């Protein structure tokens, strides 16, 4: 007995009307004294409805272009569906019902079937659009991936960036392609069985192009502040039907599978229900089988339990696994002490901080919580993704950082993708990628200018504002045809087979997954009904055979998959065995 909050006739924006005739445009404002839409350059006056709320139709259908006048001050539409010419321009029309969707046979994916691999749309390809990004489904579907997890789409200022400057929630961002070009890549997806994952921020708004203060400056608050102005005011409802709403455009009217919540704890709200809880709420009532995830760093289970999320992003086993190929200690890295004994533990605790002290110099507290209640897949890990690369000065990739080799970050695959945990993969992690993934950004004029000046000052680092840092995080795919690169390539498409294929590997029950060390070397073993598994990796410097390593357990006498393709049972520094 849950009821939307959303009803399509009082939608805000410019929606089609039935039987052709026309839009209806609608917004709120709680200060404006003259109110009107300018629609392919004509002004008309809106009518007061009471509670700030303006409603005007006009015969004008999808694709005419608008804005609004607010106090004689023509102002971009918070809630446009499209900004064909940016963030400070008119809106288009867009009629989500004259898509010729074909995925009536796809019915979504379950988070203990996900293996996201992270898409960012402007580097993915040359062109850096959804066309050609649609092109390379295939070779996904192939590599053994199920879930594409896109970046953030909403338009922001410039012309590229990662899309966490996002301003205009409800507009795909127009250098990536129109709404149907959007629509054309997750059917396309779709068909190939894959689901398509979105990556929103309900945290802020980027510096350019949010036009919500100018309807009603309530939509924000002063009590609490975002990286780029006021924070979001979930006790205004109209802010939390701003993200409830673009949350249920994504999933219903672009098809996407689920949606990953960028930086959950920035999300402040006092409300009896909160607005993740609340989030949940809307986007079940759709009535299909979407996925909400969280980009968390509490290390707190309530965000499933209690706010009815499906699963969190966990960092603690990406930092101890980077510790330990590193030994890197700066920053939030001096959290972890990494190797085999501390990477069997994190794997036994799910997260490692349970509430014990982070010592973090600047950061200290008690951090996190028990994490009994989580099952295996609530848990996303990952060894690469867009921060993980990009937040360092040079945007290295895990294998291009100093003292890592092939031979571990092969290793460091089979650990990832044999765990039951549910895995993401960054764009080229599979073919060990020779190019960075840096911060690049397109900011206008004295904010462009203080971005690349913030950067230089934080941390020779890219400039963010350069075309060049752009080009440069893109992928060049020739190149995985070929050397270490497709050999890096074929350990990838083999463990995702193993993983699809394996009956044990299937398991996804922390009950059947013990971990353990023997000096340098960890395993982790899964017994179930179906038979056991033992997943081996020398982290060591020297060769260990696998008949020495001790184990409370008789260890499997099967050689299912080497790292480096050996015939033996025997382990190079870096390498790692699947058994059974
Ligand atoms: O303050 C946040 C919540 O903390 C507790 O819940 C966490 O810790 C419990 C054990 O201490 C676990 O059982 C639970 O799964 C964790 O989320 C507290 O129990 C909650 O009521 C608080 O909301
Ligand atoms: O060599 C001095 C450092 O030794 C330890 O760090 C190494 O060993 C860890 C496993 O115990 C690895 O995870 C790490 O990558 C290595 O650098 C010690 O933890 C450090 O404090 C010492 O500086
Ligand atoms: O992963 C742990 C880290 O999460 C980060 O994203 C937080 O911003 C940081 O303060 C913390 O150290
Ligand atoms: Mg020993």
């Amino acid at each position: 007995s849950f009821q939307t909050q959303h009803d399509p006739r009082t939608r805000l924006g410019a929606t089609p009307l039935p039987g052709g005739a026309g839009t209806r445009f609608r917004l709120w404002t709680s200060t404006a004294r003259t109110v009107a839409v300018r629609v392919n350059g004509t002004e008309h006056v809106m009518t007061s409805l009471g509670g700030g709320i303006y409603e005007l139709e006009l015969p004008v259908g999808p694709g005419a272009r608008y804005l609004f006048v607010l106090d004689g001050v023509p102002t971009p539409d918070p809630y446009a569906r499209f900004l064909p010419d940016g963030v400070h321009g008119e809106a288009e029309v867009v009629d989500f019902g004259t898509f010729d969707w074909t995925d009536a046979d796809w019915h979504g994916i379950k988070l203990a079937d996900c293996v996201f691999y992270e898409v960012h749309v402007g580097t993915f390809t040359p062109e850096g659009t959804y066309r050609a990004a649609a092109e390379k489904l295939p070779y996904l579907k192939e590599l053994g991936v199920t879930a594409i997890q896109v970046m953030p789409l909403a338009a922001f200022d410039g012309q590229r960036g990662w899309g966490y400057d996002g301003a205009a929630f409800y507009a795909p961002y127009a250098p990536y392609g129109r709404p149907e070009d959007l629509m054309a890549l997750v059917d396309a997806a779709h068909r190939l069985g894959l689901g398509v994952f979105l990556d929103v921020v309900y945290n802020h708004f980027g510096p350019s192009g949010n036009y919500l203060s100018s309807y009603a400056p309530s939509y924000f608050t002063d009590r609490f502040s975002s990286a780029w102005g006021m924070g979001l005011d979930y006790a205004e409802p109209h802010m939390r039907r701003y993200v409830t709403g673009n949350a249920r455009m994504w999933l219903r009217d672009y098809h996407f599978d689920g949606l990953r919540l960028d930086a959950t704890p920035y999300m402040t709200d006092d409300s009896e229900t909160h607005i993740l809880t609340e989030l949940a709420q809307e986007i079940h009532e759709l009535g299909g089988t979407h996925l909400l995830l969280a980009e968390d760093h509490r290390n707190l289970p309530d965000l499933v339990t209690v706010n009815h999320l499906d699963g969190i992003w966990t960092d603690d086993f990406h930092h101890e696994t980077r510790v330990t190929l590193t030994g890197e200690q700066e920053g939030y890295y001096a959290g972890y002490r990494g190797g085999a004994e501390a990477l069997a533990y994190t794997i036994r605790r799910g997260w490692r901080y349970e509430g014990q002290f982070w010592a973090v110099k600047g950061e200290e507290h008690e951090r996190g919580h028990p994490s009994d209640a989580l099952e295996a897949p609530n848990f996303v890990y990952c060894i690469q993704n867009h921060d993980q690369i990009g937040n360092r000065p040079l945007g290295e990739r895990l294998h291009q950082s100093d003292g890592v080799t092939l031979h571990e970050y092969r290793g460091a695959a089979a650990l990832l993708l044999t765990l039951p945990m549910t895995p993401l993969l960054f764009q080229g992690q599979e073919w060990a990628a020779s190019t960075p993934f840096q911060f690049f950004s397109d900011h206008a004029g004295e904010l462009g200018q203080a971005v690349s000046e913030g950067r230089k000052k934080e941390f020779d680092v890219p400039d963010p504002q350069a075309e060049q840092t752009f080009l440069n995080s893109k992928l060049n795919w020739a190149e995985r045809e070929g050397g270490e690169h497709a050999r890096t390539l074929r350990l990838y498409r083999d463990l995702l087979r193993l993983r699809r294929e394996d009956p044990v590997l299937h398991n996804r029950q922390r009950e059947n997954l013990t971990t353990g060390h023997d000096g340098d070397v960890l395993w982790v073993r899964t017994v179930t009904g179906a038979g056991e598994r033992v997943l081996l990796w020398n982290l060591g410097q020297d060769t260990r055979a696998v008949a020495e390593v001790k184990l409370p357990f008789t260890v499997p006498r099967r050689l299912l998959l080497h790292t480096e393709g050996r015939e033996d049972l025997t382990l190079g520094a870096g390498e790692a065995v699947l058994v059974g």
